[PDB]
């Protein structure tokens, strides 16, 4: 959970024992289903690495299910080198860089780091982004689970 200070500033509030609390209740009684996706995705409107990574590790832990999440984030990134480019070349002393989805992927880019990338100019919705990367896994684990279930 994200914020704006009052004077004109980004930080983050971490994540919440409520939160997680009702979370972990949630994925007892749901344990990955499709109605913990669209919840979790929710609840991650706009959390951080940090938080987003709490509530990843709180589930169950499930080295398939993260596994999988593994590998959809990393698709998510590779999607994004294959959507906007980039040349890591030179770049003045200071200037801020973009690795890629790698970045987003948190694998450069940290909390902090992160903070600014979302907090920079352009904002980086590396938040929204590795919520929907994260959210990508978890669609697909539960895609994997239910047999293909379409129209």
């Amino acid at each position: 959970p994200i914020v704006q200070n009052l004077q004109g500033q980004m930080v983050h509030q971490a994540i919440s024992p409520r939160t997680l609390n009702a979370w972990v209740k949630v994925v007892e009684e749901k344990a990955f289903s499709p109605e913990v996706i669209p919840m979790f995705s929710a609840l991650s409107e706009g959390a951080t690495p940090q938080d987003l990574n709490t509530m990843l590790n709180t589930v169950g832990g499930h080295q398939a299910a993260m596994q999988m999440l593994k590998e959809t984030i990393n698709e998510e990134a590779a999607e994004w080198d294959r959507l906007h480019p980039v040349h890591a070349g030179p770049i003045a002393p200071g200037q801020m860089r973009e690795p890629r989805g790698s970045d987003i992927a948190g694998t450069t880019s940290t909390l902090q780091e992160q903070i600014g990338w979302m907090t920079h100019n352009p904002p980086i919705p590396v938040g929204e982004i590795y919520k929907r990367w994260i959210i990508l896994g978890l669609n697909k684990i539960v895609r994997m689970y239910s047999p293909t279930s379409i129209l």
